[PDB]
């Protein structure tokens, strides 16, 4: 009995947990597909490798376990580069395939040969091509474990064509046990009762929830802690529904003034980077006083010193941390000038917004649409959000009840996640809805994947939120003069539905939505609805941009 | 007076040559683009950083100076690399302008933060991040000049958000002179004279013209050479034109017999690669003799041993053999074993090939649908053909008269650069009439251009070739068991014709090919002509298949 | 008031921690050693920035903080990539700081003008080139933590003239603390008591203490563990003397015996790589189990699988370990088939050795010669030991008493580390004497440095083990065919001596060896000492190869 590379490697990735593959096939990964399928992967064939990349770091962060993305040789494996760098910038773990020429012709100018693994290695935790057929499980068990084991991350495997194609006696071939999940890493008993002090010193504390929380599933554990506690926090965008976002506790509506203001931080799976402002003034505190949660040691004292590091499991420690409360309890106080002008920054926030939520002008705006998006959303519904005021508006106006319901462009900013990131979700998460709320740039970067959602029957319902361009366009083009950043006006991105048989709408009026996005969501096909919006709709004004610099 | 970093970017671009700019605007190269239109530079704001990267290298060939895409930050830069590997593997001139976050940023976690430099080096002659505001045009002429200086090649700017805000006294800046044309370089005479030796002792010469030839621009000397000679000669696919395909000394229809019998072969600017089967057996006989002409030394002797080594420029060398042959007069006899035999070839490849020109059959052949598309295709225009089979069998049916007429997916196989590559050549070609003929799959990787096309009003027809799939899909499909390479069938790609107000047609039967082909490519906007083909159809047998290993 | 970059980064580089620089001096990096002395870093200039590089990293294993290697622009800093590479594959905290030419003439072909930073890439958890003078201070802190965070490693500086030499107002610059103290991670509880369950099932257990304890400084726990629980255990060539070697429990005599037949392994500190023949068959069982402690997650269950996953730090585990045994006592019965058989194994490896260490033939073998050199070491010593036979032989022979004092080709396997590795000790250990034991091929890779041990007043002896070769030479060359390990037969290195006015001693016969080691070890200057001995001469047979 014998058996193939590409049958060694689907077998391999399954044993290991693999259970999502997405990419294109061809020369030389045909074979590796098939036997993907019939192994249980579950195979998605995209329009483009690129987006496929992106699906693939989403079921990173969505499972703990890497999505891959399968590309042929040279072009296939550069587009997927694009979610390497991705997975790479968020530290989900994710598993780049590619194929490459047939070993015996390097050297020739082999059809797609390219210096693969030197172009993944800038991204990647791990890079390796396979020195022989039999000893490809070695490299599987290895690739997956390096993306999930410490801080997650990418990694690529280098698969030439002969290693895909050739046979070995099934006995020459050893396959590892399943990776088991990482251990949970605790901090010294002396630092947690070192946070919980510095905590107690406070006047104005803050607690910031971010995506490695959620990543961790530590979401049980850090509702006890904040509840018992009783401190006001912030979710970052992707931390959105580890606590449900409508908690009394959370103080969203008043961001700027709480990080500009307090004097104590504790940073739960989040970074001081520039979604975060580094932490610095103008928009922190000069002062400020850091308690930093991560699974990465190196992340500790980044931009700003911290003064009790917590490295580890967010999940493990934050249980720690509830256990010392246990032993020795503690809380905030409910009434406190620092709570009182949380509450009166909140409050004035929402004074503002309101009337923006009931404008019914035409052309009409951010806040009038996501309105009505929001009141449609099931509570369980996963939100895939991309765009710039349509996914910063987005995190604003769409709440998240539940932890890793929001896939966003994340750290990276990247425009071209949006489709992908639906689909990884809908493959993760097959009983639920999902909706895909995008801009019309973010919307034409990946346009032709809603043909894959349609094709695997996926529960996923597309809204664009159309200005004509890159924070807008105008209503009549210049032929001499086309604005770098502007598409067609009224471009029909609905009339793509009908490439599938799927319905596809366009609104203009108020009138229109809540019928038109409630017959969308009820389709057996992805519904497309394309709003057009005023170019001159904006988010409320802020003291500061959301780019420090 | 002062000026911006973007502006003397834009300023020095324009001075140096360069004409086309191809990308997606952003932090931080918004103030780029707009510079670069007030400069009187052609901006295309694209869908995808990935297509737009295509069009630029496209624009190197088609004009000998590069081609420019513009990227932000991070992923955009990275999206871009596509069109970095497809230069790098054609020698084509391009360059990569990527955005980088403020410098004063680095090591923070900065938006888009990311190693740039070192993602693109594999793929580049060329790789810089200035290091002043002032020295810019000393960088921009570097890269110009060294992309066409040599073997042609990619380069990289890599630019700090400050150096693009940033400003100087316009004082403090020297711009280069405009980067002259590079020398064509000479072989030695006693070459020149070797090479016509050799060839007078061939039985079964055969000379190949590729595109090497046709990017020196060599196409008078080369159609002179082989006139004077009298010799048979082949074609490489985007060696296509260079001499029209219609010339009597074509053996294009005899390819698979010319290689495998002749013992002499004169390689005009063409590699001894994959696309050649490498110059070796059982392709090409165990003792074929080389005469190799290559701007490049070092591809010299590459797989198999060069007899004589013509190391310069295509048109200038090839000026030297006319000259010589005018010198010392010779030519290979009309009347030989060798032509009697090519003739009996084609004559039998020919009778093969006519009754699937006129096979009506339902769902239709590759062969009948190529029939009306080559009939209606302006003799100057310009051909993008993308696919498989649909490239391939374009490549044989659809004829070139002129160089530089033909772009495909070229040495790197790529499929994704089929509208970008349309849209190049509307660019270099506002004259020209662009005919873009891909493949259903081909169309996915980069759909959403239609509307790019449309938005600049590019005179470009899209034709697809659908036949569900790559290389062909099911009629009907199984949910629990998608096939990894079909799509929806008969997916209606010319609905999105209607996203931008074009015409969009859907054509399965023959009797609607010459009327509805004949309207969409006189239409104001681009026409989608979407056209079903059997997924049982293919290209004539052949003794050997394309892919050698 | 004004400051220059060297001068920042000198300041800097004081404040976190650094105390101890090697390099060679030139343009642009002049200014930075001279602000290093005046901050009080020990600097010392070297003849090859490679033995320099070296040194940089062997500081990092024995104090925890970085050793700096200082070089210049181009060939400076290319030759440093060796220490780089070396710290990389140890994980050793280390820094690289190499000059580049001025930003301004970049593209220009200036002088030295090399792509620095991609060269560094390979080997570096941390490469940067400060974008201004203002920040230095925080890529100096950044690297620095970096280096010693997580898994320890190594960071690159890449600094443009430009930035060394040029000045701004001292009011410009912020300087952040110094980088505290790692922080000591811990295995989850039910982890703990998984180990000590299945140490309780084992019939033949094992542990082994390798250089990652020793860098934890886990040597009191990891004694006490061993202690408590009567364990056999094996030190890892620089895992020796984290227990003192003399200890009841070492089974290193019967070390081929112990991996082969063991059932269940803890491993503290140290990696199944190909020092451990990568914990495979035919040097282990092929149901071997694994407990195994290690700061990287990721190097868990390689090559075999891990049943017990220990992921933080050795000290702190340790103490875990320690703690759980106070409230379940276990201990290792002391009378058993697998003591009984390691016991006898140990006393047929004594036997066979014990005659050559009394064997007095000339020309010498390796173990008349060590046993000579073992006995005039003092115990708190640090020893550096380098090549093939001469180091492999000097692993078994010379005991280690203390943790962090021996220092050895390691993990790379790297000659020209020697003499970098003997100056790194000194300038950390200045009470101690250091003594360095090389074959003859190891010696010349940096024998120059043995005027830089002279320079500084540093007090190594160097030993020369001495084959005339790569694993011997000829005592006569053919000179048109001369074999490509062979060096001049007799060569006379101990002339060296006389470079810097020190003593230089030739020693053939072993009534030599005990007075000519003693008077050697005690004089003012490095002394040399060049010891002949039989190329036929090799270590005690065993069944299987070092190299798997
Ligand atoms: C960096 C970043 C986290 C900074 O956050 P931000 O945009 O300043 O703030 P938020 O989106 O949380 O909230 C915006 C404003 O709405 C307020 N707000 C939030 N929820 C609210 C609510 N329910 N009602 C009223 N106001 C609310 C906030 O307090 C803030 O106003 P403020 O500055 O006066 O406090 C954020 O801008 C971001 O992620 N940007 C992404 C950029 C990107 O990647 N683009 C695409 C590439
Ligand atoms: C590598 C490559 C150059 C090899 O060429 P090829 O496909 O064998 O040959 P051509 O396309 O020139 O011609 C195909 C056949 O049609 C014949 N032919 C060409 N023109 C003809 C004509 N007008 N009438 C009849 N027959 C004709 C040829 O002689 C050959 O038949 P043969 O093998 O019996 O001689 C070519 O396959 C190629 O470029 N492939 C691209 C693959 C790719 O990149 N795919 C996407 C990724
Ligand atoms: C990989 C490596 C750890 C393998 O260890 P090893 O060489 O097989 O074993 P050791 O050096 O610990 O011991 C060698 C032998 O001496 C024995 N021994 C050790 N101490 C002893 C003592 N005091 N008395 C008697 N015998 C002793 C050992 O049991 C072993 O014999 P065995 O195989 O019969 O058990 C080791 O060879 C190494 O680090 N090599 C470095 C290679 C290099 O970098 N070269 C340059
Ligand atoms: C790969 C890549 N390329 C480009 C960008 C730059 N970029 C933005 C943020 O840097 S955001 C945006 C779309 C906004 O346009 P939009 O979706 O229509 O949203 P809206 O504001 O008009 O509502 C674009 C193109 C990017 N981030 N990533
Ligand atoms: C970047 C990238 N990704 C994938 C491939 C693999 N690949 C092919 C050649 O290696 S070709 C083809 C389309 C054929 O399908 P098609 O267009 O519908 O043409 P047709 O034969 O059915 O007529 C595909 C997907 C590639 N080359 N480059
Ligand atoms: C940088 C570098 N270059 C070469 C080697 C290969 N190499 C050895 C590996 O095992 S070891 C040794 C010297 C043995 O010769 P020696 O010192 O005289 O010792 P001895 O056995 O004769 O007693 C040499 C040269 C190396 N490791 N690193
Ligand atoms: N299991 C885990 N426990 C704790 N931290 C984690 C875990 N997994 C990832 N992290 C950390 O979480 C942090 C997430 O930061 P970031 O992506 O910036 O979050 P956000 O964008 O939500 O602020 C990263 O520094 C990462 O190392
Ligand atoms: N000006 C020039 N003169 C001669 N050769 C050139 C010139 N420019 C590029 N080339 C060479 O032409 C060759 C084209 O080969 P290739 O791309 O494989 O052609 P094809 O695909 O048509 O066979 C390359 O090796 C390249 O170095
Ligand atoms: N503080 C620490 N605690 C635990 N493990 C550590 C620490 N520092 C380094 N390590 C680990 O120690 C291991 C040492 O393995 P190695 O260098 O192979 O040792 P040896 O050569 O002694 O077998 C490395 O895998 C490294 O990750
Ligand atoms: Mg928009
Ligand atoms: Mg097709
Ligand atoms: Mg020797």
């Amino acid at each position: 009995a014998t058996i193939t590379g590409a049958q060694i490697v689907a077998r391999a990735l399954k044993q290991q947990g693999v259970e999502h593959m997405f990419g294109i096939v061809g020369i030389p990964v045909i074979p590796i597909a098939a036997a993907a399928q019939r192994e249980g992967i579950k195979f998605y064939g995209f329009h483009n490798e690129q987006s496929a990349s992106y699906a693939a770091g989403a079921v990173g962060y969505l499972t703990g376990r890497p999505g891959v993305c399968l590309a042929v040789s040279g072009p296939g494996m550069i587009h997927g580069i694009a979610g390497l760098a991705n997975a790479w910038s968020n530290n989900w773990p994710m598993i780049l395939i590619g194929g490459a020429n047939d070993s015996y012709q390097n050297g020739q100018g082999a059809f797609q040969e390219a210096p693969q693994i030197e172009s993944a290695r800038p991204y990647v935790k791990y890079a390796a091509r396979p020195d022989s057929i039999a000893r490809l499980p070695f490299y599987v068990e290895q690739a997956v474990r390096t993306t999930i084991y410490g801080r997650p991350g990418a990694a690529y495997l280098d698969l030439p064509g002969d290693i895909i194609s050739g046979s070995v006696e099934e006995a020459e071939v050893t396959y590892p046990g399943r990776c088991p999940e990482p251990p949970r890493t605790l901090a010294p008993e002396e630092n947690i009762k070192a946070a919980l002090a510095a905590l107690k010193t406070a006047e104005r504390p803050l607690v910031i929830v971010g995506k490695g929380a959620a990543y961790s599933r530590a979401e049980d554990e850090v509702r006890k802690f904040v509840e018992t506690t009783g401190l006001p926090y912030l979710a970052s965008p992707m931390g959105k529904g580890v606590i449900p976002d409508d908690h009394p506790q959370s103080i969203a509506a008043a961001r700027s003034f709480a990080l500009q203001n307090t004097d104590l931080v504790v940073l739960m799976g989040a970074r001081m980077n520039w979604m975060m402002h580094f932490g610095q003034p103008p928009r922190w505190n000069e002062k400020v006083r850091v308690i930093q949660m991560d699974i990465s040691a190196e992340e500790i004292g980044t931009n700003v010193p911290t003064e009790v590091a917590l490295v580890g499991d967010a999940k493990a420690i934050t249980a720690q941390l509830n256990a010392e409360l246990e032993k020795n309890p503690w809380s905030y106080p409910s009434e406190t000038t620092w709570w009182t002008g949380l509450q009166s920054k909140i409050a004035a926030n929402a004074a503002t917004v309101e009337p923006m939520f009931n404008d019914d002008s035409v052309p009409m705006g951010y806040y009038r649409v996501l309105r009505d998006i929001r009141d449609l959303i099931p509570k369980d519904a996963i939100i895939s959000n991309e765009g710039a005021s349509t996914m910063d508006i987005g995190r604003t106006v769409l709440p998240n009840f539940f932890a890793r319901t929001r896939l966003d462009a994340a750290t990276f900013g990247t425009m071209g996640v949006g489709a992908g990131q639906a689909i990884a979700a809908a493959s993760v998460h097959p009983d639920r809805k999902i909706i895909c709320v995008q801009g019309d740039s973010a919307f034409g970067f990946g346009g032709m994947e809603v043909e894959t959602a349609a094709r695997y029957g996926l529960n996923i319902t597309f809204v664009i939120i159309n200005n004509n361009g890159i924070g807008g366009g105008p209503d009549e083009l210049d032929p001499a003069h086309i604005p770098p950043g502007a598409y067609t006006p009224q471009a029909h991105y609905e009339k793509m539905a009908d490439v599938y048989g799927g319905k596809g709408y366009f609104v203009t009026t108020p009138d229109q939505l809540k019928p038109v996005l409630e017959e969308a969501m009820a389709q057996p096909k992805p519904a497309i609805v394309n709003i057009m919006i005023s170019n001159k709709s904006g988010r409320k004004p802020q003291e500061f941009g959301w780019l420090t610099r």
